[PDB]
């Protein structure tokens, strides 16, 4: 019958509570017990703190009123406050110490996932201090995980006034018996309980969570590690930049701080970085996830030479120029990974740092055509099949659902044989016509790629493979160079085409190269091991790209 | 007959030249004259420096080769280099000291304006040093002002090889006698001169510019102060964010660093900030210029209540949330200026700093309806005319060209009388049917506004005026508050509706308010005095919003 869960901020979703810091300051300063809490509440509904919580005055206007409340309390208590007493210092440290209670947030996320409406109902102030950014940052991280955020200072009502609970019920469109309410202050539970709501008094998180599992019938404690927060395309800021008359690049943007450009592989989308876009923004970076040329909402000219590495890299520099970015960190995977190594070799001044997932830095061999080196390895046979225009397009566009379901698979789910593709006469010759859904992706995620490839088709994406000779000649120009800017190479143990051993001689070209390695990871790295990728990238960015 | 002008970077568009720093280091370190310049050129076409300029090796790979060239030169000269000798330190300081030669750039801009094709042809390197950002930043500022940028390390050719001059002519589609070429190194002029090009040897800027005026017949020296760099809409990154199901906000974005949100007034566009968008990005800020709700590419629902201040401010906070910005500096003008004061009063944590152009902070009077206060001032009579839905829309939409030409005027060009608008029966009753073009705007600029208002119309924009009672009730909630975050009020001397005297009691509400004042400036501040606005905003941002 329960369908809504309301949480308080201070003491429930964020720890420690302000009141806890007030009690700890009395002990540290050897003041009489409760003196700071008495000054805090002095006057009740007509006092300074109620005016602050109703949004009548701001935090800075309240600080001198709280200080005089402290002196009046000490006069009565017959004590002297220390020579260096400051409400501002005490409050700054208290607000700064507050961190998200991860287990409490994890339980809130699981409830919403199972169909619950979630909300935060809190008594808070209009923060105008010089350090107010810390509070804003915390609220933003929490905001995206709940259906509603109700703050006292915005609605002009405070807990425990009964009208704020009537307002809460009208916002949720729910009756009181369909609501569970969590708060660390007993007084605030009393009116919710009077209306008939299920209340949980929060003293310690683990006990609070056990009461919550019992009443909802959903397991919250001891639960498996969840996947990182993913992107909803319709909630993203969508950017459009024209780099040349017929070419427009589309990107998705989130966060503030140093620019980080993400470059996908074949046959993918900006959406392949869905698990890293919120994580990198939260770590303090401005993320720009591209639809590469030939894909999604980016332009897709039909000409083959529009997709050679030289044209592609030049358009990426123009993209930075039109956005007003002197530098960006470049992170690529698959074809995008090959492109970022060549961005570092040809435009080092525009690249703050460079990282590749799966794709090693392959220097051109001046004594051998790339097409002849492809024939030496039977694993690369699918590349020869991709050369004839129209042939692979017809097979991949014939059934879009089948195409993405057969390709996007974890290492133990492979349904295609990438060798003898030419001899068989296709990629899907001895392949099931209706493949099973991989554990890595959902039907909804697959349908995004199907919808994006319904507009463009496979011509543009396949053309990245039809410039082998042209790319080989261009790469030969960089044979005497070394990559001396910060660099990261991440290998994936189970990629059968881009094997980790293909990257072993990279130190000869990138002497101070840093490495990452992911076990039990196939070709589709970002969606196969999203947590591991996030950890490797965030640690490297914080040490080498700052 | 001349139609193209080519400039060198080092020693021409950027001063001082690297070679100058090399000569100054020999004097400072008491080394034999020319020793550093000999090591620099050692080997000619087969030497390290030619390999560096052709892009064969990077700057970091070259530094140890230049150092051994310095030792071999000192062995022959029978001298000992100082114990602390470092090519890296010498080059870092030389590159860092280089600044744009403003008079040279100003002359290049004027030539392009008068129909010339402009280009930079330079001998440069692939910069992979840890400080390479400084070079990237400089190149970006220059890049946007020229038709072509040709760098030796990218084309694999160097000056003075004759092939690089053939490549230059083929890029410009011009014959040698149609080209003027400026360089500070005589050797590089020789091959251009052989082809028949007009060459100018640059020793000092003023003499170089006088030779350039004589040969082009265009005055470059002693010229009036130009207007700041303006925006070309088709070259901007366009962003689209959905803040609620039927409401999508459009914005234009440029630069990196702290976020600065620009909010236009009535009846304007993001385009009203065209003169400040490049300046604020160049000062080190990430600019977001909005199309406010009801305007341009932003949604325009017809309902009146969709434009009350409360809804408008809430959508601006959502806009920051979807972009991943915890804070932004808010700068508004006219209706946008009124909105940013209320953003600071209602959401101080999301506002880093707040600035208003023309619009004073007007606190609500609880003892008087806003409509009655409007009737007390005959200047505000046009506001009563705007109340009836459909009436002002029909008059303003009847002829879009006339509407924008009659409104956008400098202080001494007024063609409308904003008082007795109701008694006359319209805004354009005794107004010319074909007004003259104001000196403030061009026909092309006017046509942008006409094109944008052809889609939306005036319903949405006029609805900002049809919520007087609703805005008054909402504002009354903030009567006990003070604005204690960094704030700037800019007054415009000749605004006859928003007079500077209307802002005199603002210190009572914003005690540490900073002020700006612009003389001989009418209502349309950004386009009336763009240089003055830029200077006031950049100085305040650097001191109070950093
Ligand atoms: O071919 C390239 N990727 C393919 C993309 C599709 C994938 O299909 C798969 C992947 C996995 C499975 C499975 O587990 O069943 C099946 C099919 C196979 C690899 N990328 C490059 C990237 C650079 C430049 C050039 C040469 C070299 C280095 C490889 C192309
Ligand atoms: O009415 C507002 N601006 C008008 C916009 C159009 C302009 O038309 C002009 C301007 C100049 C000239 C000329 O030189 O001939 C002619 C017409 C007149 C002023 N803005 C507000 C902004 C806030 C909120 C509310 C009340 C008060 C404070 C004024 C609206």
């Amino acid at each position: 019958t329960l369908r809504a869960a309301v949480f308080d901020l201070d003491g429930v979703l964020a720890l420690p509570a302000v009141f806890g810091v007030l009690g700890r300051t009395e002990e540290a300063l050897a003041l009489p017990r409760g003196l700071l809490n008495d000054a805090f509440q002095k006057g009740g509904p007509e006092g300074a703190t109620t005016r602050l919580m109703k949004g009548e005055i701001t935090l800075s206007q309240w600080i001198p009123l709280m200080e005089e409340n402290c002196r009046k309390c000490s006069e009565t208590a017959k004590v002297c406050l220390p020579k260096n007493f400051s409400i501002k210092e005490i409050f700054d440290k208290a607000i700064s110490a507050r961190k998200i209670n991860r287990p409490m947030l994890q339980a809130a996320l699981m409830l919403r996932k199972k169909g619950f409406t979630t909300a935060i109902l809190t008594n808070t102030w209009l923060d105008d201090r010089a350090e107010r950014d810390g509070l804003a940052q915390l609220m933003c991280e929490l905001k995206m995980h709940f259906d509603f955020l109700i703050e006292s200072c915005q609605v002009g009502m405070v807990k425990p006034e009964p009208q704020i609970y009537k307002f809460l019920l009208d916002t949720l469109k729910a009756s009181p018996s369909e609501v569970v309410f969590l708060d660390d202050i007993g007084a605030n539970l009393k009116p919710a309980r009077d209306l008939g709501m299920v209340t949980i008094l929060v003293q310690d998180t683990d006990t609070a969570l056990k009461e919550l599992e019992k009443v909802t019938g959903i397991q919250l404690l001891n639960t498996p590690a969840p996947l990182p927060t993913s992107c909803n395309p319709s909630d993203m800021s969508h950017g459009y930049v024209t780099v040349k008359p017929r070419v427009r690049l589309h990107f998705v943007e989130l966060g503030s701080g140093p620019a980080v450009c993400l470059c996908h592989g074949f046959p993918e989308s900006w959406y392949s970085w869905r698990y890293q876009i919120p994580a990198l923004a939260q770590a303090g970076y401005r993320v720009l996830a591209m639809d590469m040329k030939g894909y999604g909402e980016s332009s897709a000219p039909p000409e083959i030479e529009e997709y050679c590495m030289e044209v592609l890299c030049k358009e990426m520099v123009t993209f930075l120029d039109k956005l007003g970015l002197s530098q960006a960190v470049f992170i690529g995977h698959d074809w995008g990974g090959m492109l970022v190594w060549y961005m570092a070799l040809f435009y080092p001044e525009r690249v703050r740092a460079v990282a590749s997932l799966n794709t090693p830095f392959i220097p051109a061999n001046p004594n051998m055509s790339p097409l002849e080196s492809i024939k030496a390895n039977p694993v690369f046979d699918y590349q020869l099949y991709f050369q004839e225009p129209g042939v692979a397009e017809a097979e991949l566009e014939q059934n879009l659902s089948r195409t993405f379901k057969s390709l996007f698979r974890a290492s133990d789910e492979s349904v295609l044989s990438m060798h003898k593709v030419c001899e068989a006469g296709g990629l899907f010759v001895n392949s099931p016509e209706e493949p099973s859904l991989s554990r890595m992706v959902t039907e909804e995620e697959i349908q995004f790629y199907v919808q994006q490839f319904k507009k463009s088709g496979f011509r543009g994406p396949l053309n990245w493979y039809r410039n082998m000779e042209r790319n080989w000649k261009w790469a030969c120009k960089s044979l005497g160079r070394k990559i001396l800017i910060p660099a990261l190479m991440v290998t994936a143990e189970k990629d059968f085409v881009l094997v980790p051993q293909m990257s072993q001689h990279m130190e000869d070209w990138i002497p101070h190269l840093k490495r990452g390695h992911i076990e039990d990871c196939g070709h589709w790295t970002q969606m196969d091991k999203p947590t591991e990728v996030n950890q490797i990238l965030i640690k490297w960015l914080d040490s080498d790209a700052r």
